[PDB]
This record gives C-alpha cells, sequence and structure tokens, in this order.
C-alpha cells in the first residue's frame, strides 16, 4: 500500500510546474487507524505538490496549507485544526525525503511536520518517503524529534526524473542520485 500511495503522490508532483530549479515533489496526507489498518478504512486529509501554492512553497507545506486554508487558519496554526483521534493517527507520504534546510531560508518542511505535534494534538506521526534528499539530514531531524519515518524502495528512478524534469542537468542529476543507492 505504501508504494501505491508513492504512485498518487508521483501523479500529484506532476501537476507541479517543471522549473529549471525546483523539485517537483507530492505529499499525500492520511488518517489510519491505528493496527492492523485496513487501508479502506484510511482517509485522505489533504495533497499537497511543489509550487501548488502561489510563491516558492513545497509539496509538503502546500498540503498542510491547503488544510489550513480550508480551517480559516494560516499554515503555522495548522496544528490546531488537524485531526487527533484517539484512535488514528496522521501520515504523511511524499515522493522525497523532506527537507531540513532550504537555501531561500525559508522554514524547512520537516519544522512544518514537527510543529503539528503541539499542545494536545498528536500530528503526524510518520512519513513515508521513496528517495533521500539528492545532492544535518531531514531525517535525522524527524528521528531527533519523534517522528518515525520509513524509506520505500523501488520507485527512485521515476519519483527522480519527475522531481528534476525542469532541470538542465537531469540526466547526470539522476544518475548521481541513483548511484548512491
Ligand atoms: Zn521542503
Amino acid at each position: 500500500p505504501h508504494a501505491k500511495y508513492l504512485r498518487e503522490c508521483l501523479s500529484l508532483a506532476e501537476k507541479s510546474p517543471p522549473r529549471p530549479t525546483n523539485f517537483r515533489v507530492g505529499a499525500i496526507l492520511v488518517s489510519r487507524k491505528e493496527g492492523d489498518y485496513k487501508t479502506e478504512d484510511d482517509r485522505i486529509v489533504s495533497t499537497g505538490y511543489t509550487m501548488e501554492l502561489a510563491g516558492n512553497t513545497h509539496a509538503e507545506q502546500c498540503c498542510l496549507s491547503n488544510y489550513a486554508a480550508v480551517h480559516s487558519v494560516p499554515e503555522d496554526r495548522v496544528w490546531e485544526v488537524l485531526p487527533s483521534e484517539p484512535d488514528r493517527k496522521l501520515v504523511m507520504y511524499v515522493t522525497m525525503e523532506p527537507c531540513g534546510k532550504r537555501l531561500s531560508g525559508n522554514l524547512p518542511c520537516v519544522q512544518r511536520i514537527i510543529r503539528t505535534r503541539q499542545g494536545d494534538r498528536k500530528g503526524i506521526q510518520k512519513i513515508y518517503f521513496g528517495v533521500k534528499e539528492p545532492g544535518s539530514e531531514g531525517c535525522q531531524m524527524l528521528t531527533a524529534a519523534g517522528i518515525d519515518w520509513q524509506v520505500v524502495n523501488g520507485l527512485e528512478r521515476e519519483i527522480l526524473e519527475v522531481a528534476v524534469a525542469g532541470h538542465e542537468n537531469r540526466e547526470e542529476e539522476v544518475k548521481a542520485a541513483l548511484d548512491t543507492l
């Protein structure tokens, strides 16, 4: 089921405008029953893709921002309105490892994820992703804050090719990232 979710994330990423500099990524926020869950019981809470929303926005950021907007709060307050049911957990699928730093200085996605766990709200408890960030790691920052994560293998070339489609060095870029496997 995790690979199926990442393929849906890939479809979202394909809506991203290809830019010579951005990484085209898709993200899906899922509410899942604790225990031996049936995917049929999964609920899609929100979705996002790179630059879906005005400005220099990441997939995970748009995912949270879309939900925030529907609930009449800014994204930095999305933790207040996300579901926090006793029998369910929030997990986020994203094609690429969430960023731990952004060159622009904007708040990194790992921090947007971590800050969903505030007050009595459980927040996002696990991230599934398909490729590590190509090129302090986001995954280490998630661990340090108690956010679980898991790499879902098998889709690396496809995720990377979509992500760097707008780049001029895109063939060398994918080959380098696949070499790190
Ligand atoms: Zn990011």
